[PDB]
């Protein structure tokens, strides 16, 4: 038809990517993946409550932390409701269900709602005002009309054959380039190389042909499911330069087979872009390698105590964090005691580790294990566990599916924690339809607010990553066939405003020099007024707060940055009449850098933040909103009454930074209305720097120079510009900062006191959940640093998380860095003004 021609035109420009494009692939698992993904969409629409999904109120299960209850006039709460100019002020307690006090309760100027069966304790934007100190602002409001969310009518046993494996190299193409070169050739499983053959070297023209058989000592029968053929093409010590990778037992089950000619990526170690069964879509200027696949139909079938010292050596290595890398010594252990060591959760990754994959009986015992696993099926939740399952060792869907189903129990508040990280592993999916991607999928269409993130998630990798942009696309896609009308259109708007935006700084950045221009200013307000009117839909909601609908522009203060990437810094009308603020809404937009390693830490940090609720500690950071939109640009929240360290030095001080101890504390002062809410001030100033001094070390990105380090109006630190990464220093504790808290040089101070209290108890709180930290941090370099990432990189963090010390010895390590820190004073800081 039309109508669902102009539809999947509409699907593609919210996407970024045309998926019924066919110009890149060599067999049919996209398109197979798009009709496999039918079934789980149907299913999770048509079971969610309709009018739960269109309220979507945003709950959680957690206990209420000790940090907010002491904020609380003994078991009672205000909530202001609202009639059109008054309003009435009621009394509550903690456990009144949104029905105890048809209407249905909104919160002010946001799309927002109360309701449900859950204590009112129990939401997040009662937490929210509780947190910072203000009071709950509601409206009797008609619930939303779910008719809105309306969706619109969608042979050979592989074990009976023992030939060894046998590729055939044809050669090599490149339309322009001179050494020697050779193409190795491996089995992969994981990164776990199974067989390795290469050609003789040869020339490097512009076509260099082998015509040679690579007889592998793998057998056929042994090839696992998710066995990638890795193709790499060394030149020479040699040197890699190009890769593709090709699936051996395809999404059928079948054995791959024919003739193929694979357009290959250059290269500028461990990083997940290696990984992909992707081609290089650049089909003009990229090298390509023919091969011959050949072998009838072949496809693979599914299938239906100890001594003392050695439980012990067995404990001992269960014990060691996710990267001590096991010995043979130790695999062979783990898998003789496999079924001891299945009585152990924390096991299961190693010993998933021990299995020699490309031996096919082992593999058939293995899933004979996975079929005895009551134990894990019972065991309470470990995301950390959970997600080490879901990295780049391990490539066996069954393995990795019982990871899947331990995410299946988590709370929507826990998804949205991990959402990015969860996303990012779908780069180490074998296949493009996988578990996983059916969890997103589902918890996303079950979840107005996961659904949102899932799109920008996605939208954001489709637009800057080659590697995986059509497995992306494919899902969400899948996604946005489900999410309904009124999310479709939303979805429209917010692409339509940041396209046109996108438009403004592409010719304003040009109209500058390498400061900034009095004209450009003008010349900005002009093309910002010839939107207003053009086709700018007037209001569209902010995708890193989808709470928040903005509308006009605020021309008057918008203006260019005086940054040398010349962002955008844009103010907008809330366009609800409801809101009962003034405040615009600051957005700032950004061409020129890559905003995802951002995103990264920046969620690392609000993991780092419900990691410390749960030992009831509230340490005030400030991860504002940054979501990569395009490619290579994005908005950023601009957070309000706040202002560089650095530019509170060049106005007491001035340009060259003859640094004094006191210009912070009385920039604080001339702020604070009263000495009442001053020393608020000072104390979330101490609580926020602690965060910060503690976070940035174990990330290893606490040495900034101090315009990168913002402060509030009230007190709060918190640093910017992630996105970026001689003598050395762990973090920022300079004398300005020291004294805020009273001290100078060598001293202590009741405020300093409390310094080294609550960061010494935040840095043993991070290192009761080292694994989880680990794996997410090597997850980070993975999927989102394109740093050839090594092993060294990664296991920075062991260092910094005091690794297999006792908790008395890691008090006394980082306490060694604060003193560290006192020792440089302004060196460090100096330093960069070369
Ligand atoms: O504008 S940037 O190009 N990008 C960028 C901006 C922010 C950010 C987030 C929230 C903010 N809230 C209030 C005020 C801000 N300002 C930043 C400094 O200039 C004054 C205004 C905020 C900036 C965070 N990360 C990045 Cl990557 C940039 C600018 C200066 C820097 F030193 C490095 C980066």
């Amino acid at each position: 038809s039309e109508e669902s021609q102009a539809f999947q035109r509409q699907l593609t420009a919210l996407i970024g990517y045309d998926v019924t494009d066919v110009s890149n692939v060599h067999d049919d698992e996209l398109e197979f993946t798009r009709r496999g993904l039918v079934t789980p969409r149907m299913a999770e629409v048509a079971s969610r409550d309709p009018k739960l999904y269109a309220m979507h109120p945003w709950v959680t299960s957690k206990p209420l932390p000790e940090y907010l209850w002491k904020k609380i006039a003994n078991n009672c709460i205000f909530i202001v409701i609202h009639r059109s100019t008054t309003s009435q002020t009621i009394k509550v307690s903690p456990d009144d269900t949104p029905g105890a006090i048809d209407f249905v309760l909104r919160v002010c100027g946001r799309d927002e709602y109360l309701v449900g069966e859950t204590p009112i304790k129990n939401f997040q934007w009662v937490r929210h005002c509780l947190k910072n100190g203000e009071e709950i602002h509601v409206v009797l409001d008609t619930p939303p009309d779910p008719a809105l969310d309306e969706v619109r009518k969608e042979t050979v046993s592989l074990w009976d054959c023992d030939r060894k494996f046998r590729v055939k190299i044809r050669g090599i193409d490149i339309p322009v380039l001179d050494l020697t070169v050779f193409v190795e050739a491996n089995i992969q499983h994981g990164q776990q190389v199974l067989c390795q053959r290469r050609t003789s070297p040869k020339p490097f023209t512009e076509e260099v042909l082998w015509n040679v058989w690579l007889e592998f000592s793998i057998k056929i029968k042994d090839l696992p499911k998710g066995a990638l053929l890795n193709l790499q093409i060394y030149c020479g010590k040699v040197q890699l330069l190009y890769y593709v990778n090709l699936l051996l037992i395809d999404h059928r089950f079948l054995l791959r087979r024919g003739e193929y000619v694979l357009h290959m990526w250059q290269i500028s170690s461990f990083n997940a872009d290696k990984l992909t069964s992707a081609t290089n879509p650049d089909k003009e200027n990229s090298m390509s390698i023919s091969i011959l696949l050949d072998n009838h139909p072949i496809a693979l079938p599914k299938h239906q105590e100890m001594p003392n010292q050695l439980r012990k050596q067995l404990e001992a290595i269960i014990a060691t964090d996710p990267l001590n890398p096991l010995t043979a010594e130790d695999k062979e252990l783990l898998w003789h005691f496999r079924y001891e060591s299945l009585k152990h959760p924390k096991a299961y990754p190693k010993l998933f580790s021990s299995v020699k994959w490309g031996q096919q009986e082992i593999v058939a015992k293995t899933y004979q294990l996975l079929a005895r696993r009551e134990v894990w099926d019972q065991s309470a939740l470990d995301v950390g566990l959970t997600m080490q399952l879901l990295d780049c060792n391990f490539s066996d869907e069954n393995v990795r599916a019982i990871a899947v189903q331990k995410l299946e129990s988590l709370e929507d508040d826990d998804v949205l924690h991990y959402l990015l990280q969860l996303v990012q592993a779908v780069k180490f999916e074998p296949y493009h339809d996988s578990a996983l991607a059916r969890f997103l999928l589902k918890r996303g269409l079950r979840n107005k607010r996961i659904g949102h993130f899932l799109f920008w998630f996605l939208r954001s990798e489709i637009a800057q990553s080659r590697h995986y942009q059509q497995r992306f696309a494919v899902i969400l896609e899948a996604y946005l066939r489900g999410c309904g009308t009124a999310m479709l259109h939303d979805f429209t708007q917010q692409v339509q405003v940041i396209e046109m935006l996108q438009k403004v700084t592409l010719d304003i950045k040009s109209l500058s020099a390498e400061d900034v221009s009095s004209q450009v200013i003008s010349q900005l307000k002009q093309k910002l007024e010839n939107l207003q009117n053009s086709q700018l839909p007037e209001s569209f909601r902010v995708p890193y707060d989808p709470g928040l609908k903005a509308g006009a522009l605020a021309i008057e203060k918008c203006k260019v940055m005086a940054s040398k990437k010349k962002p955008l810094w844009l103010e907008f009308k809330c366009a609800d009449p409801t809101a009962l603020s003034n405040e615009t809404i600051g957005i700032i937009f950004k061409h020129g850098d890559d905003l995802r390693q951002d995103m990264l830490i920046l969620q690392i940090l609000r993991i780092m933040e419900s990691i410390w609720e749960t030992e009831s500690l509230d340490l005030c950071l400030l991860p504002y909103g940054c979501i990569s939109t395009g490619d290579k640009i994005g908005m950023i929240e601009i957070v309000k009454d706040a202002t560089t360290i650095a530019k509170i030095q060049q106005s007491t001080v001035g340009n060259t930074g003859a640094f004094k101890d006191e210009v912070l504390n009385h920039w604080l002062k001339e702020k604070s209305p009263t000495e009442e809410k001053f020393q608020a001030a000072v104390e979330r100033f101490v609580y926020s720097c602690a965060g910060y001094c503690v976070a940035t070390f174990v990330l290893g990105i606490g040495d900034r120079h101090n315009d990168n380090i913002m402060i509030t109006e009230t007190g709060n630190l918190f640093h910017i510009d992630f996105g970026h990464i001689k003598e050395r220093v762990p973090f920022v504790l300079t004398p300005d900062f020291l004294f805020v808290m009273g001290t100078s040089g060598k001293k202590t101070s009741p405020h300093f006191q409390k310094f080294q209290d609550i960061c010494v108890k935040a840095y043993l709180a991070l290192r009761h959940h080292t694994n989880l930290l680990i794996i997410l941090f090597s997850m980070m370099l993975m999927t989102g640093m394109p740093q050839l990432t090594s092993k060294e990189d990664i296991e920075y963090i062991r260092d910094a998380l005091t690794v297999g010390k006792n908790e008395e010895d890691a008090k006394k390590y980082f306490l060694d860095q604060i003193e560290v820190c006192r020792d440089k004073g302004w060196t460090v800081q100096f330093n960069w003004f070369l």
